[PDB]
């Protein structure tokens, strides 16, 4: 109506969008600025889009302050383990973090604030889109804590060899 | 800056993304707010999406000022054919459209500011996703002319009650 939002803990919601089926497919919103705004989730300042094979693994990035990005992970095809976790020092669940299937079946969203680390794995082929907040893209300000803080379902992962390189949580530069 | 635009008159223009692939698939980021507003596209307030079978036409929408929206139409599953109508009554254009193919291997998008009517018919089943700029969804300023407008490639046409009653030109509620 057309969001349920589900708080998962830290500040990481789950969104629902309701889908219209018909004859011709369906439709949804995806995102609205007012209903958005309503539960202090800002306005979408960049869009990325990526295609994943079963098993890729991306992640788990982040921008450091002060080019923070928040992000809703949508996901229009395939099917998705994805994952946030709390990289803020001081935070009481500092490395705890939260597991989300998305995907084209369920249609729903993660909205993952600043402070948190996102990585997904790719449990089908699988378009994802990511809606980004706060910030744009800067490459000096990129960072990433490794895969392997995670124990992911599929064990012939594919992973990047940059990615590969990620250091553990306790070798980040994290947020304060 | 990760983007080619190529003016096809009116005001519309055609999008193409710089797309990186690898062994995990691809990436590109899809629209930039301060790349944009380069262009003279300003932000983003709600995003659609639909997912329509071989056959089906959607369209030609607008919404009537003071709810105008501006929007950017962009396929990652699929293959469209894409159409904007000028319908500014006082505009030298006026009814002229442009055609443009958008699909999954292009990735491209078009930009379709305020005036236009617009719509598509999908031809193979395909996932669009509508970014639209200047004012959210409002049903009573929702309008459209006639779908039959347009020769569309794929005769066995999958239409909406709604649509097939979408008016002429002449007796549209259109802009000024």
């Amino acid at each position: 109506m057309p969001f349920e939002f589900e708080n998962l803990g830290m500040g990481i919601i789950l969104i629902k969008p309701k889908v219209f089926p018909d004859k011709r497919g369906f439709f949804l919103e995806v995102f609205k600025s007012e209903d958005f705004t309503k539960m202090r989730i800002p306005n979408v300042i960049q869009t990325n889009m990526s295609f994943s094979r079963k098993g890729v693994v991306r992640g788990l990035h982040y921008q450091r302050t002060p080019k923070e990005q928040g992000k809703i992970i949508f996901v229009p095809k395939g099917r998705i383990l994805d994952v946030a976790v709390d990289v803020r020092k001081s935070s009481p669940t500092f490395g705890k973090y939260v597991k989300a299937e998305l995907n084209e079946e369920n249609h729903y969203m993660l909205w993952i604030p600043p402070g948190f680390a996102h990585g997904f794995q790719a449990l089908e082929d699988s378009i994802v889109i990511y809606f980004i907040t706060h910030n744009e893209y800067s490459p000096p300000h990129e960072r990433c804590i490794s895969y392997s803080y995670i124990d992911w379902p599929i064990k012939e992962v594919i992973i990047s060899d940059k990615d590969l390189q990620c250091p553990s949580l306790e070798k980040a530069e994290v947020f304060d």
